[PDB]
Protein backbone atom coordinates (compact mmCIF):
# COMPACT_ATOMS: atom_id res chain seq x y z
CA UNK A 1 0.00 0.00 0.00
CA UNK A 2 1.62 3.25 -1.16
CA UNK A 3 -1.21 5.44 0.17
CA UNK A 4 -3.11 4.94 3.42
CA UNK A 5 -5.52 7.09 5.43
CA UNK A 6 -6.19 6.97 9.17
CA UNK A 7 -8.91 9.14 10.74
CA UNK A 8 -9.56 9.80 14.41
CA UNK A 9 -12.35 11.09 16.67
CA UNK A 10 -11.04 13.74 19.15
CA UNK A 11 -14.44 13.75 20.89
CA UNK A 12 -14.79 10.09 21.89
CA UNK A 13 -11.08 9.10 21.58
CA UNK A 14 -11.75 6.26 19.11
CA UNK A 15 -10.97 5.72 15.47
CA UNK A 16 -13.42 7.50 13.18
CA UNK A 17 -15.31 4.54 11.66
CA UNK A 18 -17.28 4.48 8.39
CA UNK A 19 -15.86 7.75 7.17
CA UNK A 20 -16.38 8.12 3.44
CA UNK A 21 -13.64 9.59 1.41
CA UNK A 22 -12.70 10.26 -2.21
CA UNK A 23 -9.26 10.72 -3.72
CA UNK A 24 -8.49 12.81 -6.81
CA UNK A 25 -5.78 13.61 -9.29
CA UNK A 26 -5.30 17.01 -10.83
CA UNK A 27 -5.66 16.58 -14.62
CA UNK A 28 -3.61 18.70 -17.12
CA UNK A 29 -6.54 21.18 -17.37
CA UNK A 30 -6.47 21.33 -13.55
CA UNK A 31 -9.82 19.65 -12.86
CA UNK A 32 -10.20 16.90 -10.28
CA UNK A 33 -10.99 13.50 -11.53
CA UNK A 34 -12.04 10.55 -9.35
CA UNK A 35 -9.07 8.24 -8.63
CA UNK A 36 -10.17 6.20 -5.53
CA UNK A 37 -12.72 6.22 -2.71
CA UNK A 38 -13.66 3.99 0.20
CA UNK A 39 -14.76 4.20 3.82
CA UNK A 40 -12.57 3.87 6.93
CA UNK A 41 -12.86 0.49 8.72
CA UNK A 42 -13.35 -0.29 12.43
CA UNK A 43 -9.65 0.71 12.99
CA UNK A 44 -10.58 4.03 11.35
CA UNK A 45 -8.14 3.23 8.51
CA UNK A 46 -8.55 2.74 4.79
CA UNK A 47 -5.91 0.86 2.71
CA UNK A 48 -5.56 -0.49 -0.87
CA UNK A 49 -6.51 2.89 -2.29
CA UNK A 50 -4.10 2.46 -5.24
CA UNK A 51 -0.95 0.56 -6.46
CA UNK A 52 2.49 2.01 -6.88
CA UNK A 53 2.10 1.40 -10.64
CA UNK A 54 -1.08 3.62 -10.82
CA UNK A 55 0.36 5.98 -8.21
CA UNK A 56 2.48 8.13 -10.54
CA UNK A 57 4.01 11.52 -9.56
CA UNK A 58 1.40 14.27 -9.50
CA UNK A 59 -0.98 16.49 -7.53
CA UNK A 60 -3.49 14.52 -5.48
CA UNK A 61 -6.47 15.50 -3.39
CA UNK A 62 -8.05 13.42 -0.56
CA UNK A 63 -11.51 14.48 0.42
CA UNK A 64 -13.00 13.39 3.77
CA UNK A 65 -16.76 13.57 4.36
CA UNK A 66 -16.28 14.81 7.91
CA UNK A 67 -19.70 16.51 7.87
CA UNK A 68 -21.53 13.23 7.20
CA UNK A 69 -19.59 11.56 10.05
CA UNK A 70 -20.73 14.05 12.63
CA UNK A 71 -24.22 14.26 11.09
CA UNK A 72 -24.91 10.59 11.61
CA UNK A 73 -23.60 10.95 15.20
CA UNK A 74 -26.14 13.73 15.87
CA UNK A 75 -23.52 16.46 16.19
CA UNK A 76 -23.31 19.80 14.33
CA UNK A 77 -20.01 20.20 12.41
CA UNK A 78 -18.35 23.39 10.99
CA UNK A 79 -16.61 22.02 7.86
CA UNK A 80 -18.28 20.67 4.72
CA UNK A 81 -15.42 18.17 4.48
CA UNK A 82 -11.65 17.99 5.00
CA UNK A 83 -9.40 18.15 1.89
CA UNK A 84 -5.70 17.09 1.90
CA UNK A 85 -3.75 18.30 -1.22
CA UNK A 86 -0.19 17.24 -1.90
CA UNK A 87 2.33 16.25 -4.61
CA UNK A 88 3.21 12.57 -4.71
CA UNK A 89 7.02 12.40 -5.07
CA UNK A 90 9.15 9.55 -6.62
CA UNK A 91 12.75 10.54 -5.98
CA UNK A 92 11.59 11.03 -2.35
CA UNK A 93 10.45 8.19 0.08
CA UNK A 94 7.17 6.86 -1.31
CA UNK A 95 4.89 5.45 1.38
CA UNK A 96 2.35 8.10 2.40
CA UNK A 97 0.33 7.79 5.56
CA UNK A 98 -2.22 10.60 5.98
CA UNK A 99 -3.86 11.09 9.44
CA UNK A 100 -6.78 13.36 10.19
CA UNK A 101 -7.87 14.22 13.78
CA UNK A 102 -11.47 15.27 13.90
CA UNK A 103 -13.49 17.58 16.12
CA UNK A 104 -16.86 19.38 15.20
CA UNK A 105 -15.10 22.80 14.73
CA UNK A 106 -11.57 21.70 14.16
CA UNK A 107 -9.31 19.18 12.47
CA UNK A 108 -5.67 18.48 12.07
CA UNK A 109 -3.82 16.58 9.28
CA UNK A 110 -0.31 15.20 9.10
CA UNK A 111 1.71 13.25 6.57
CA UNK A 112 4.21 10.43 7.46
CA UNK A 113 6.50 9.77 4.51
CA UNK A 114 8.58 6.52 5.01
CA UNK A 115 10.58 3.77 3.23
CA UNK B 1 -15.26 41.92 10.53
CA UNK B 2 -17.60 38.94 9.85
CA UNK B 3 -14.68 36.76 8.68
CA UNK B 4 -11.08 36.65 9.68
CA UNK B 5 -8.12 34.36 9.33
CA UNK B 6 -5.06 33.94 11.63
CA UNK B 7 -1.98 31.95 10.81
CA UNK B 8 0.88 30.80 13.00
CA UNK B 9 4.22 29.16 12.38
CA UNK B 10 4.69 26.08 14.68
CA UNK B 11 8.36 25.78 13.66
CA UNK B 12 9.35 29.36 14.46
CA UNK B 13 6.68 29.99 17.22
CA UNK B 14 5.58 33.20 15.52
CA UNK B 15 2.83 34.65 13.28
CA UNK B 16 3.07 33.39 9.69
CA UNK B 17 3.69 36.60 7.73
CA UNK B 18 2.95 37.36 4.04
CA UNK B 19 0.78 34.24 3.70
CA UNK B 20 -1.48 34.58 0.56
CA UNK B 21 -5.01 33.34 0.71
CA UNK B 22 -7.96 33.06 -1.73
CA UNK B 23 -11.57 32.86 -0.70
CA UNK B 24 -14.20 31.20 -2.97
CA UNK B 25 -18.02 30.84 -2.92
CA UNK B 26 -20.06 27.92 -4.28
CA UNK B 27 -22.18 29.16 -7.28
CA UNK B 28 -25.75 27.85 -7.99
CA UNK B 29 -24.17 25.56 -10.58
CA UNK B 30 -21.72 24.03 -8.00
CA UNK B 31 -18.63 25.83 -9.17
CA UNK B 32 -16.25 27.95 -7.02
CA UNK B 33 -16.87 31.55 -7.69
CA UNK B 34 -14.00 33.88 -6.53
CA UNK B 35 -15.05 35.93 -3.46
CA UNK B 36 -11.85 37.59 -2.01
CA UNK B 37 -8.12 37.28 -1.63
CA UNK B 38 -5.35 38.66 0.51
CA UNK B 39 -2.09 38.21 2.50
CA UNK B 40 -1.62 37.91 6.29
CA UNK B 41 0.10 40.85 8.01
CA UNK B 42 3.05 41.14 10.48
CA UNK B 43 0.71 39.71 13.10
CA UNK B 44 -0.20 36.76 10.79
CA UNK B 45 -3.80 38.00 10.52
CA UNK B 46 -6.01 38.90 7.56
CA UNK B 47 -8.91 41.33 8.02
CA UNK B 48 -11.56 43.15 5.85
CA UNK B 49 -11.91 40.38 3.26
CA UNK B 50 -15.62 41.17 2.99
CA UNK B 51 -18.63 42.78 4.66
CA UNK B 52 -21.90 41.88 6.39
CA UNK B 53 -23.92 42.81 3.24
CA UNK B 54 -21.63 40.91 0.81
CA UNK B 55 -21.12 37.88 3.09
CA UNK B 56 -24.45 36.19 2.60
CA UNK B 57 -25.63 32.53 3.19
CA UNK B 58 -23.61 29.99 1.21
CA UNK B 59 -20.82 27.39 1.20
CA UNK B 60 -17.40 29.12 1.16
CA UNK B 61 -13.91 27.88 0.83
CA UNK B 62 -10.67 29.56 2.14
CA UNK B 63 -7.52 28.35 0.46
CA UNK B 64 -4.29 29.16 2.31
CA UNK B 65 -1.29 29.08 0.19
CA UNK B 66 1.12 27.38 2.61
CA UNK B 67 3.52 25.83 0.04
CA UNK B 68 4.68 29.23 -1.21
CA UNK B 69 5.24 30.30 2.44
CA UNK B 70 7.59 27.35 3.20
CA UNK B 71 9.60 27.67 -0.07
CA UNK B 72 10.69 31.24 0.88
CA UNK B 73 12.23 29.84 4.06
CA UNK B 74 14.05 26.98 2.28
CA UNK B 75 11.48 24.24 3.04
CA UNK B 76 9.73 21.69 0.85
CA UNK B 77 6.36 21.26 2.55
CA UNK B 78 3.99 18.30 2.06
CA UNK B 79 0.67 20.06 1.36
CA UNK B 80 0.05 22.21 -1.70
CA UNK B 81 -2.17 24.37 0.45
CA UNK B 82 -4.66 24.32 3.22
CA UNK B 83 -8.37 24.38 2.34
CA UNK B 84 -11.27 25.33 4.63
CA UNK B 85 -14.91 24.65 3.53
CA UNK B 86 -17.95 25.52 5.48
CA UNK B 87 -21.58 26.68 5.30
CA UNK B 88 -21.83 30.21 6.70
CA UNK B 89 -24.82 32.35 7.74
CA UNK B 90 -27.48 29.67 7.20
CA UNK B 91 -29.24 30.60 10.46
CA UNK B 92 -28.64 34.38 10.47
CA UNK B 93 -25.44 36.41 10.30
CA UNK B 94 -22.43 35.06 12.21
CA UNK B 95 -18.78 36.14 12.63
CA UNK B 96 -16.12 33.64 11.63
CA UNK B 97 -12.60 33.48 12.80
CA UNK B 98 -10.42 30.97 11.09
CA UNK B 99 -7.10 29.88 12.68
CA UNK B 100 -4.46 27.96 10.82
CA UNK B 101 -1.36 26.32 12.47
CA UNK B 102 1.41 25.32 10.05
CA UNK B 103 4.19 22.72 10.13
CA UNK B 104 6.06 21.47 6.96
CA UNK B 105 4.25 18.10 7.19
CA UNK B 106 1.21 19.04 9.27
CA UNK B 107 -1.39 21.73 9.77
CA UNK B 108 -4.37 22.24 12.04
CA UNK B 109 -7.40 24.49 11.63
CA UNK B 110 -10.09 25.77 13.98
CA UNK B 111 -13.31 27.90 13.72
CA UNK B 112 -14.64 30.37 16.27
CA UNK B 113 -18.16 31.35 15.38
CA UNK B 114 -20.02 34.14 17.25
CA UNK B 115 -23.65 35.33 17.23
CA UNK B 116 -23.20 39.18 16.96
CA UNK C 1 1.85 41.50 29.14
CA UNK C 2 4.99 39.27 28.97
CA UNK C 3 2.87 36.09 29.29
CA UNK C 4 -0.58 35.26 28.13
CA UNK C 5 -2.74 32.23 27.62
CA UNK C 6 -5.65 31.67 25.17
CA UNK C 7 -7.98 28.73 25.19
CA UNK C 8 -10.49 27.53 22.62
CA UNK C 9 -13.18 24.89 22.56
CA UNK C 10 -12.85 22.67 19.40
CA UNK C 11 -16.23 21.03 20.11
CA UNK C 12 -18.25 24.23 20.40
CA UNK C 13 -16.00 26.42 18.10
CA UNK C 14 -15.80 29.13 20.75
CA UNK C 15 -13.48 30.55 23.45
CA UNK C 16 -13.18 28.23 26.47
CA UNK C 17 -14.61 30.36 29.29
CA UNK C 18 -13.95 30.13 33.06
CA UNK C 19 -10.96 27.83 32.53
CA UNK C 20 -8.74 27.81 35.72
CA UNK C 21 -5.01 27.75 35.36
CA UNK C 22 -2.00 27.60 37.73
CA UNK C 23 1.46 28.78 36.86
CA UNK C 24 4.56 27.33 38.63
CA UNK C 25 8.31 28.12 38.65
CA UNK C 26 11.17 25.64 39.13
CA UNK C 27 12.98 26.46 42.47
CA UNK C 28 16.81 26.08 42.90
CA UNK C 29 16.07 22.75 44.59
CA UNK C 30 14.05 21.46 41.55
CA UNK C 31 10.63 21.83 43.08
CA UNK C 32 7.64 23.73 41.58
CA UNK C 33 7.24 26.97 43.35
CA UNK C 34 3.76 28.62 42.82
CA UNK C 35 4.03 31.72 40.58
CA UNK C 36 0.42 32.75 39.57
CA UNK C 37 -3.07 31.50 38.94
CA UNK C 38 -6.21 32.62 37.20
CA UNK C 39 -9.30 31.88 35.02
CA UNK C 40 -9.84 32.64 31.30
CA UNK C 41 -12.40 35.34 30.49
CA UNK C 42 -15.43 35.51 28.10
CA UNK C 43 -12.90 35.70 25.27
CA UNK C 44 -11.07 32.57 26.61
CA UNK C 45 -7.98 34.65 27.41
CA UNK C 46 -5.98 35.20 30.61
CA UNK C 47 -3.93 38.37 31.05
CA UNK C 48 -1.82 40.12 33.79
CA UNK C 49 -0.57 36.91 35.42
CA UNK C 50 2.76 38.62 36.09
CA UNK C 51 5.10 41.46 35.14
CA UNK C 52 8.41 42.11 33.37
CA UNK C 53 10.22 42.57 36.74
CA UNK C 54 8.69 39.44 38.36
CA UNK C 55 8.97 37.25 35.24
CA UNK C 56 12.66 36.52 35.34
CA UNK C 57 14.82 33.72 33.72
CA UNK C 58 13.71 30.23 34.71
CA UNK C 59 11.79 27.07 33.80
CA UNK C 60 8.03 27.64 34.21
CA UNK C 61 5.07 25.41 33.98
CA UNK C 62 1.42 26.40 33.10
CA UNK C 63 -1.16 23.88 34.18
CA UNK C 64 -4.58 24.25 32.52
CA UNK C 65 -7.32 22.66 34.37
CA UNK C 66 -9.25 21.17 31.44
CA UNK C 67 -10.98 18.28 33.29
CA UNK C 68 -13.02 20.65 35.47
CA UNK C 69 -14.03 22.58 32.31
CA UNK C 70 -15.46 19.46 30.57
CA UNK C 71 -17.32 18.17 33.68
CA UNK C 72 -19.44 21.38 33.83
CA UNK C 73 -20.66 20.64 30.30
CA UNK C 74 -21.49 16.97 31.03
CA UNK C 75 -18.28 15.47 29.58
CA UNK C 76 -15.77 12.98 30.96
CA UNK C 77 -12.49 14.09 29.37
CA UNK C 78 -9.36 11.94 29.03
CA UNK C 79 -6.66 14.28 30.40
CA UNK C 80 -6.54 15.47 34.00
CA UNK C 81 -5.14 18.72 32.72
CA UNK C 82 -2.87 20.25 30.19
CA UNK C 83 0.70 21.10 31.21
CA UNK C 84 3.10 23.50 29.47
CA UNK C 85 6.82 23.59 30.47
CA UNK C 86 9.39 25.86 29.02
CA UNK C 87 12.54 27.90 29.72
CA UNK C 88 11.70 31.60 29.49
CA UNK C 89 13.89 34.72 29.30
CA UNK C 90 17.22 32.90 29.11
CA UNK C 91 18.49 35.25 26.37
CA UNK C 92 16.83 38.51 27.50
CA UNK C 93 13.19 39.37 28.13
CA UNK C 94 10.61 37.87 25.76
CA UNK C 95 6.79 37.92 25.53
CA UNK C 96 5.02 34.59 25.58
CA UNK C 97 1.64 33.78 24.26
CA UNK C 98 0.36 30.36 25.01
CA UNK C 99 -2.58 28.90 23.01
CA UNK C 100 -4.47 25.82 24.07
CA UNK C 101 -7.03 23.95 21.85
CA UNK C 102 -9.29 21.50 23.72
CA UNK C 103 -11.20 18.37 22.72
CA UNK C 104 -12.48 15.72 25.26
CA UNK C 105 -9.78 13.26 24.09
CA UNK C 106 -7.24 15.62 22.54
CA UNK C 107 -5.56 18.97 23.02
CA UNK C 108 -2.95 20.98 21.15
CA UNK C 109 -0.69 23.77 22.37
CA UNK C 110 1.40 26.43 20.65
CA UNK C 111 3.89 29.21 21.71
CA UNK C 112 4.33 32.62 20.10
CA UNK C 113 7.46 34.25 21.42
CA UNK C 114 8.34 37.89 20.58
CA UNK C 115 11.47 40.00 21.14
CA UNK C 116 9.95 43.29 22.55
CA UNK D 1 -0.17 -4.14 25.56
CA UNK D 2 -2.60 -2.02 27.58
CA UNK D 3 -0.58 1.19 27.12
CA UNK D 4 1.23 2.29 23.97
CA UNK D 5 2.81 5.54 22.83
CA UNK D 6 3.31 6.78 19.27
CA UNK D 7 5.22 10.01 18.57
CA UNK D 8 5.48 11.93 15.31
CA UNK D 9 7.67 14.59 13.69
CA UNK D 10 5.54 17.38 12.09
CA UNK D 11 8.71 18.91 10.60
CA UNK D 12 10.05 15.99 8.54
CA UNK D 13 6.80 13.93 8.36
CA UNK D 14 8.37 10.79 9.87
CA UNK D 15 7.96 8.96 13.12
CA UNK D 16 9.89 10.58 15.96
CA UNK D 17 12.62 7.97 16.58
CA UNK D 18 14.68 7.47 19.76
CA UNK D 19 12.43 9.65 21.86
CA UNK D 20 12.99 9.00 25.54
CA UNK D 21 10.04 8.91 27.80
CA UNK D 22 9.12 8.15 31.41
CA UNK D 23 5.77 7.10 32.82
CA UNK D 24 4.58 7.82 36.36
CA UNK D 25 1.87 7.01 38.84
CA UNK D 26 0.50 9.49 41.33
CA UNK D 27 1.15 8.03 44.81
CA UNK D 28 -1.31 8.59 47.75
CA UNK D 29 0.79 11.61 48.88
CA UNK D 30 0.50 12.90 45.29
CA UNK D 31 4.15 12.55 44.27
CA UNK D 32 5.19 10.96 40.99
CA UNK D 33 6.99 7.72 41.18
CA UNK D 34 8.74 6.02 38.25
CA UNK D 35 6.53 3.29 36.72
CA UNK D 36 8.02 2.71 33.19
CA UNK D 37 10.32 4.33 30.64
CA UNK D 38 11.74 3.47 27.23
CA UNK D 39 12.56 5.09 23.90
CA UNK D 40 10.41 5.12 20.74
CA UNK D 41 11.59 2.68 18.01
CA UNK D 42 12.10 3.26 14.28
CA UNK D 43 8.25 3.27 13.88
CA UNK D 44 8.26 6.05 16.50
CA UNK D 45 6.29 3.75 18.84
CA UNK D 46 7.00 2.27 22.24
CA UNK D 47 5.11 -0.83 23.52
CA UNK D 48 5.33 -3.25 26.49
CA UNK D 49 5.33 -0.35 28.92
CA UNK D 50 3.28 -2.34 31.49
CA UNK D 51 0.87 -5.35 31.92
CA UNK D 52 -2.81 -5.15 32.60
CA UNK D 53 -2.09 -6.75 36.00
CA UNK D 54 0.32 -3.88 37.00
CA UNK D 55 -1.85 -1.34 35.18
CA UNK D 56 -4.40 -0.72 37.96
CA UNK D 57 -6.89 2.21 38.00
CA UNK D 58 -5.18 5.48 38.91
CA UNK D 59 -3.64 8.78 37.83
CA UNK D 60 -0.76 8.35 35.39
CA UNK D 61 1.70 10.74 33.85
CA UNK D 62 3.69 10.17 30.58
CA UNK D 63 6.64 12.43 30.14
CA UNK D 64 8.23 12.90 26.69
CA UNK D 65 11.75 14.34 26.36
CA UNK D 66 10.77 16.41 23.35
CA UNK D 67 13.54 18.93 24.07
CA UNK D 68 16.27 16.27 23.78
CA UNK D 69 14.77 15.08 20.46
CA UNK D 70 15.02 18.45 18.83
CA UNK D 71 18.37 19.18 20.52
CA UNK D 72 20.06 16.21 18.93
CA UNK D 73 18.54 17.25 15.57
CA UNK D 74 20.13 20.72 15.90
CA UNK D 75 16.83 22.53 16.32
CA UNK D 76 15.75 24.93 19.10
CA UNK D 77 12.57 23.76 20.89
CA UNK D 78 10.13 25.74 23.15
CA UNK D 79 9.01 23.03 25.63
CA UNK D 80 11.14 21.32 28.27
CA UNK D 81 9.13 18.16 27.60
CA UNK D 82 5.56 17.07 26.87
CA UNK D 83 3.50 15.61 29.77
CA UNK D 84 0.27 13.58 29.27
CA UNK D 85 -1.80 13.16 32.52
CA UNK D 86 -4.87 10.97 32.67
CA UNK D 87 -6.87 8.50 34.82
CA UNK D 88 -6.65 4.88 33.75
CA UNK D 89 -10.22 3.53 33.86
CA UNK D 90 -11.37 -0.15 34.36
CA UNK D 91 -15.12 -0.09 33.89
CA UNK D 92 -14.32 1.80 30.64
CA UNK D 93 -12.53 0.30 27.51
CA UNK D 94 -8.94 -0.39 28.58
CA UNK D 95 -6.48 -0.18 25.70
CA UNK D 96 -4.86 3.26 25.66
CA UNK D 97 -2.99 4.53 22.65
CA UNK D 98 -1.39 7.95 23.23
CA UNK D 99 -0.11 9.93 20.18
CA UNK D 100 1.99 13.06 20.29
CA UNK D 101 2.62 15.25 17.20
CA UNK D 102 5.75 17.28 17.57
CA UNK D 103 6.91 20.64 16.26
CA UNK D 104 9.66 22.96 17.85
CA UNK D 105 7.02 25.41 19.26
CA UNK D 106 3.99 23.22 19.30
CA UNK D 107 2.62 19.77 20.03
CA UNK D 108 -0.63 17.96 20.02
CA UNK D 109 -1.72 14.85 22.01
CA UNK D 110 -4.68 12.53 21.59
CA UNK D 111 -5.93 9.40 23.30
CA UNK D 112 -7.55 6.40 21.48
CA UNK D 113 -9.41 4.23 23.97
CA UNK D 114 -10.49 0.83 22.40
CA UNK D 115 -11.53 -2.78 23.15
Amino acid sequence: CPLMVKVLDAVRGSPAINVAMHVFRKAADDTWEPFASGKTSESGELHGLTTEEEFVEGIYKVEIDTKSYWKALGISPFHEHAEVVFTANDSGPRRYTIAALLSPYSYSTTAVVTN
